[PDB]
């Protein structure tokens, strides 16, 4: 398996990266350092994860140690919902860059299509339990993202949690300068996303799969929720290969020509999770895992369902 995939901006993106949502500041510097040591080159970051400073320390240390050079790293971050106004986008990106201690990002994504009220809080809600939106739209934010490419701050721009009609709005934008390079979406055996994946691949847009292990540390996990890592049918495939269930779950999107970003702050798991280039899931494994789709999301974000740009009402 080739370890990078070609983007529509000409750059090559590593198909297996390290996720950092919920990685505590106190553990993420070691996590990123060990990830780089064992071969990860792609780190998936976000301002809202509130640990970009500590990710930055790790990257800077590995550059100083001469373990990697900046050109070999693929660093991704995301524009948070409260910064969709055009006049706020450059500062949001530069805050990330300054916290990461980088002078460019390889990829910058609109984190969610939904703009939130600008201000200090990240998840502004009202007394009904619903998010407080901003008067921003997808096209104007996308234009602001384009400016970041032209000023040299990011090498590629993309989107996350966009449904196919929202992607099409950008592809159809009057005077579009850069197509999205990537759509990062939830994807795993219980949410296999065939239709949205087909749409994006048909357009030349690479898909990144998030929460590939089913995000068992997500704050809202409930005991009755299905659990990928404990699913006996996936254990049985793992057993056949003398691999772990996580390893099966990571290799699965790889063989669908997706990028995947499993998260861990545990050095042993970080190393295990990267050890997926030495086996192949069979055609039976692959189709059996696809057959487990339930269209079930760990990231539904029910607090956002009234937002005009909530992405998961459409079929895909
Ligand atoms: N764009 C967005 O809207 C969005 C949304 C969600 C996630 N993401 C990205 O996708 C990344 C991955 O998703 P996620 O963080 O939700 O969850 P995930 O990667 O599906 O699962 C992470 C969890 O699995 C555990 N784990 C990791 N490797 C393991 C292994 N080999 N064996 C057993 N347990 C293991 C981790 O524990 P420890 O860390 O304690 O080891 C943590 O509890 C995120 O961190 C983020 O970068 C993006
Ligand atoms: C800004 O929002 C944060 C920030 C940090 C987290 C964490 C982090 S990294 N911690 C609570 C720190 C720690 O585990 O020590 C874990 C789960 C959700 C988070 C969230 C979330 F909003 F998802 F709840
Ligand atoms: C779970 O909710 C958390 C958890 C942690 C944070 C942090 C973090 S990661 N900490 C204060 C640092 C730490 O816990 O070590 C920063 C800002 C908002 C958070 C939030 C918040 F929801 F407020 F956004
Ligand atoms: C779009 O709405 C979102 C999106 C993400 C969050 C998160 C985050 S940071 N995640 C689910 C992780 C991510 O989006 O990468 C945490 C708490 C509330 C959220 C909300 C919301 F506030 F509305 F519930
Ligand atoms: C653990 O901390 C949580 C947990 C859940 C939320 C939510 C909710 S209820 N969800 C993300 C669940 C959902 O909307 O589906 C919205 C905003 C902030 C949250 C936070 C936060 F800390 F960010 F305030």
């Amino acid at each position: 398996m080739a370890s990078r995939i070609l983007l529509n901006n000409g750059a090559k993106m590593p198909i297996l990266g390290l996720g950092t949502w919920k990685s505590p500041p106190g553990q993420v510097t070691e996590a990123v350092k060990v990830a780089i040591d064992v071969g990860y080159r792609h780190i998936d970051c976000a301002h809202v994860y509130q640990n970009e400073n500590e990710v930055g320390v790790a990257i800077q240390e590995k550059l100083r140690e001469q373990v990697v050079k900046r050109e070999e790293l693929f660093i991704v971050s995301k524009l948070w919902c409260t910064y969709h106004e055009k006049g706020l986008v450059k500062g949001a990106c530069q805050k990330t860059l300054s916290d990461l201690k980088l002078d460019y990002l390889d990829l910058y994504l609109i984190h969610w299509p939904t703009g939130f009220k600008p201000g200090k809080e990240f998840f502004p809600l009202d007394e009904s339990g619903n998010v407080v939106p901003s008067d921003t739209n997808i096209l104007d934010t996308w234009a602001a993202m384009e400016e970041l490419v032209d000023e040299g701050l990011v090498k590629a721009i993309g989107i996350s949690n966009f449904n196919h009609l929202q992607v099409e709005m950008i592809l159809n934008k009057p005077g579009l300068k850069y197509k999205p390079a990537v759509n990062q979406i939830e994807c795993h055996p219980y949410l296999t996303q065939e239709k949205l994946i087909q749409y994006c691949q048909s357009k030349g847009i690479v898909v990144t799969a998030y929460s590939p292990l089913g995000s068992p540390d997500r704050p809202w996990a409930k005991p009755e929720d299905p659990s990928l890592l404990e699913d006996p049918r996936i254990k049985a495939i793992a057993a056949k290969h003398n691999k772990t269930t996580a390893q099966v779950l990571i290799r699965f999107p790889m063989q669908r020509n997706l990028v995947v970003i499993p998260k861990s702050v545990t050095p042993e798991r970080i190393a295990e999770n990267f050890k997926v280039f030495d086996f192949e899931l069979s055609s039976q494994d692959m189709t059996t895992l696809l057959s487990y789709n339930r269209n079930w999301r760990v990231c539904a974000l029910l607090s956002c369902t009234s937002h005009k740009d909530y992405p998961f009402h459409e079929e895909f």
